[PDB]
């Protein structure tokens, strides 16, 4: 019941991930006997069918998140932006664009800034939030992790995100802490949230991830707008099991 209280908390912070059939089932999985995940995360094309299914089962407040420049994080701005504009036209509540991390690793900090800033202008124009996935498991270095997060934040990111879930290494407690300390060190905790993708597998993992946030900013900071678990139904069935379900 410290574990049950934080399990419930984490369940409601979930951005539940994973065909028309799979996405429909996903929406039904997001609606649980103890409450609803905050959102789902799906490919842009599935947004209209998801919106409808979520509307039908009585859960229109469950948000729909999606990804662009994904999963590779290439450095073509116009492609990243056209993808982001389509995501919006589909009805996304937020878009996770992949930061051009290879470009930053080959010494180019400016293309990450321009790219994030172009997708942010599109999203803000439509009242859509922009998340930025820096892909910590590829950047690897603490210094590059800070750097990608700071550029993202200056370019207007609303949320910074560890990972795509598509490479070998997702979130670790250490990359999570580095990224949140950038939010702290720039003093932008009102305007910027955080999302670990990968690395959270169990109810006990989630509890530990939130405790980093609570210790950094206080226990009120991590609210639906400022913290999400970018995760699948294994985390969810863990969280629910921890609740007697």
């Amino acid at each position: 019941a410290t574990l049950k209280a934080s399990s419930l908390r984490a369940l409601k912070l979930m951005h539940l991930a994973t065909t028309d059939e799979n996405v429909i089932a996903l929406c039904h999985q997001a609606k649980t006997p103890v409450g609803n995940t905050d959102a789902i995360f799906i490919y842009p094309r599935f947004i209209p069918i998801a919106r409808k299914t979520l509307k039908e089962q009585g859960t229109p407040e469950i948000r729909i998140c999606t990804s662009t420049n994904f999963p590779h994080g290439n450095d073509d701005i116009d492609i990243a932006l056209a993808e982001t504009r389509a995501a919006i036209a589909y009805g996304a509540d937020s878009v996770a664009v992949v930061f051009p991390y290879r470009a930053l690793m080959a010494g180019n900090e400016q293309v990450g800034f321009d790219l994030v800033k172009a997708c942010k202008e599109a999203c803000a124009a439509a009242n859509v939030l922009l998340a930025v996935i820096i892909e910590t498991g590829e950047l690897k270095d603490e210094a590059l992790i800070r750097k990608a997060s700071e550029i993202s934040i200056k370019a207007g990111a609303d949320n910074i995100v560890t990972s795509t879930g598509k490479v070998a290494v997702g979130a670790t407690p250490e990359s999570a802490r580095i990224m949140m300390e950038v939010i702290r060190d720039m003093g932008v905790e009102k305007t910027v949230g955080f999302i670990p993708v990968g690395g959270v597998r169990t109810a006990e993992d989630a509890q530990k991830y939130l405790a980093i946030a609570d210790e950094l900013f206080g226990a009120d900071w991590a609210d639906a707008r400022h913290y999400a678990f970018g995760a699948s139904a294994s985390l969810l069935a863990s969280l629910l099991k921890a609740l007697g379900h």
